[PDB]
């Protein structure tokens, strides 16, 4: 929902292995444009495998993201959720904190107030065990079994009220003050 968030995209998806030229500008216009034509993020094949390309020219359509289009796999129509599979890429690339952080929360920040529900943090947590295969997920710990009680437990944490709202900073001095969110929200 702002330029910004193009930033710490730029840096995170710049260092994962690939190379944007595009400045955050470019993405800015370009994201809310996407979705906006969109029915709400839908995407199929043929689409997406033109979205890597451009983003990404000296990288193949097939190097690293290639294996996340594999763990969502579709199921319906022959079509995918795209937020999903972004902040999924982001949210796993292995990096600093506040970095995917600040980009999360901007990322839910659209255009309205400037706070995020738990129903929220429950999508983003599903969306990195789903990017998860079934098979490295027996490895995960035994605190972690499903996104409900992962999410509750993160929101019981930073959240001190049941079914309330987190601010920009709350969320980011959420996760760097206690490290257990941090651990139950940045993949594993
Ligand atoms: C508000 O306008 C949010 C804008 C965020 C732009 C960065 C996300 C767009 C890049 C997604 C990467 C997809 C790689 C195929």
């Amino acid at each position: 929902g702002n330029s910004k968030s193009g930033a710490l995209s730029k840096e995170i998806l710049e260092e994962l292995q690939l190379n944007t030229k595009f400045t955050e500008e470019e993405l800015s216009s370009w994201y809310q444009s996407f979705l906006k034509e969109c029915p709400s993020g839908r995407i199929t094949r043929q689409e997406f495998q033109t979205i890597y390309s451009k983003f990404f020219p000296e990288a193949d359509p097939k190097a690293y993201a290639q294996h996340v289009f594999r763990s969502f796999d579709a199921n319906s129509d022959g079509t995918l959720d795209f937020k999903e599979y972004v902040i999924a890429l982001h949210m796993t690339s292995a990096g600093k904190t506040n970095q995917k952080l600040e980009w999360a929360f901007s990322l839910y920040d659209v255009d309205g107030n400037g706070t995020i529900s738990k129903n929220e943090v429950l999508e983003i947590v599903t969306a990195i065990f789903k990017m998860i295969s079934p098979e490295d997920t027996k490895h995960l710990p035994e605190d972690e079994n499903t996104p409900e009680k992962r999410a509750e437990k993160i929101w019981g944490f930073f959240g001190k009220k049941d079914d309330d709202k987190l601010t920009e900073k709350e969320f980011i001095e959420g996760t760097l003050a206690n490290k257990e969110i941090l651990r139950l929200i940045q993949f594993e």
